[PDB]
């Protein structure tokens, strides 16, 4: 029985390291695309004199270019990874280990 | 006794993966999408600034290298590495496993047979 | 028994999370290189418009839209995301000893 709690609060563990790097990742790679939407929306604002490019405003990706696709309407929102399972399983631990009441 | 106690642990766990597999397959394919659009428009302001076509392309040697230097990359413009063949297809997550646990799951409630 | 049942979902979920960790990895990795393309792109077309010098590079740390100075640098390039394997790696060492009983 304490073997197989023990087996399960290590893949509980994996899951949370990997939320935790996953979250890490895809934020870093968010302020990262952000960074470049900010300077390449710089440039085309200084290279005013070639926007007789107009901008797509409200075509989507149906093509499977003729007018810009990032806007200040473009910008990533943070990613924050939901961790309700992996909390209800930290409470869950908490409640098996009370139940020892032998 | 404790066995569905136990059924229930593994439960959460895999619900869990499901949840982030979910998160990190919707994450990967806003991020995919956003860059896609960035690769578009870095396009067609190079298509447009023809005066600046003096630039070359990577010869994909140099592409493949960019690509493949596992590190923070040298890069120290030269060439263009970015063209229409660097597009991202859509990530699909392969929840393989976790329809899997499922099929497991109805299975170990079957294998509770005892009369 | 019951008992080799429970390994197995154990050994299941441990695997999902292998299969994840991997799927995520070629994700990050595939994105991490893209951007990287981007970054080095666009650096390469400022370099080449001279017309562009006016523009000054940002005064980095905090207080973060309106355009005014430029965010990506040749210190902007994003590393290769090194997945650890730490937990699933203990989890394959936990199996062989469960077996061993
Ligand atoms: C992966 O998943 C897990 C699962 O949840 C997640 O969990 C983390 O677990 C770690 C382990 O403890 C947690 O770490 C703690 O974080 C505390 C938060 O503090 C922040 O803000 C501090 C404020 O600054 C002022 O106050 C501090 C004193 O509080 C003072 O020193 C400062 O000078 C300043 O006046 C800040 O300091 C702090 O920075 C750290 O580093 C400095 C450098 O020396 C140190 O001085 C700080 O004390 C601190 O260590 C941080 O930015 C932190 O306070 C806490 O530190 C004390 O308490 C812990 C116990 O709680 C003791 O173990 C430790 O020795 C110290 O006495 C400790 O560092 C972390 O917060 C959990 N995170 C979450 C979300 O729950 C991991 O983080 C995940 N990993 C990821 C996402 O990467
Ligand atoms: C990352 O991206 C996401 C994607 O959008 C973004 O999400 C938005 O988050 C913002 C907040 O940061 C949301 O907007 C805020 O909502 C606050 C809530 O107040 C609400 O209740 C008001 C009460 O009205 C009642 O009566 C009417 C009928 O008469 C009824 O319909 C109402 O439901 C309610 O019962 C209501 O008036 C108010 O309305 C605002 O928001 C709605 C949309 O939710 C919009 O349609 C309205 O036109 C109006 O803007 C709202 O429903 C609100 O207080 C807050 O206000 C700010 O601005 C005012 C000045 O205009 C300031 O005085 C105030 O202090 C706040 O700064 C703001 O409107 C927004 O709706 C989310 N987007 C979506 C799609 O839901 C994240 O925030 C992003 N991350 C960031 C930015 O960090
Ligand atoms: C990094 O990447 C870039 C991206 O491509 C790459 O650029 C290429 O560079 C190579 C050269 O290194 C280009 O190809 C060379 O072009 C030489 C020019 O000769 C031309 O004129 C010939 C005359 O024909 C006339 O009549 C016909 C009609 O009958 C008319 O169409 C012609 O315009 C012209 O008026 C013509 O025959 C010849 O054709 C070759 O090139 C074209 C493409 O331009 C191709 O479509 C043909 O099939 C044919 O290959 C050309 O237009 C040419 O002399 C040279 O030849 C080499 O090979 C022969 C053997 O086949 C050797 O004998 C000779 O000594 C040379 O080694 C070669 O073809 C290529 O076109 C560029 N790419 C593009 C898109 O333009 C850079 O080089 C890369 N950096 C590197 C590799 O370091
Ligand atoms: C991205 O990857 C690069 C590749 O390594 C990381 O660079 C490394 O950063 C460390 C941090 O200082 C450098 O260490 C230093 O080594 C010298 C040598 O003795 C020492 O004197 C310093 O005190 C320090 O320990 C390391 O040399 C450097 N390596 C390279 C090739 O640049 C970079 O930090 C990574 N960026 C991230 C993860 O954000
Ligand atoms: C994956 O994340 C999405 C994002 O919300 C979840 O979306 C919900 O899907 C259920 C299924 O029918 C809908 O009833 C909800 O209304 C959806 N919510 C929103 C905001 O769209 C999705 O369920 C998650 N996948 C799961 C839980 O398996
Ligand atoms: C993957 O993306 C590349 C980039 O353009 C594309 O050429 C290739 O066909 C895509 N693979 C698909 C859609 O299966
Ligand atoms: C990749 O997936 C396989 C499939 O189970 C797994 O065995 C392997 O350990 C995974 N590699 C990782 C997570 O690095
Ligand atoms: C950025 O490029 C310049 C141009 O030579 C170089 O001097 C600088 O060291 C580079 N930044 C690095 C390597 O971090």
């Amino acid at each position: 029985f304490c073997d197989m709690l023990r087996l399960f609060d290590f893949n509980k563990n994996a899951i949370e390291k990997l939320n935790n790097q996953t979250k890490t990742a895809v934020n870093m790679l968010t302020h990262s695309i952000n960074s470049l939407i900010s300077d390449n929306l710089l440039m085309r604002n200084k290279l005013k004199e070639v926007l007789k490019v107009p901008y797509c405003n409200y075509t989507r990706f149906w093509y499977i270019p003729r007018c810009w696709l990032v806007s200040n309407g473009s910008y990533l929102n943070e990613s924050d990874f939901r961790n309700e399972w992996i909390l209800e399983s930290d409470h869950l631990i908490a409640e098996m280990l009370s139940k020892e009441y032998q």
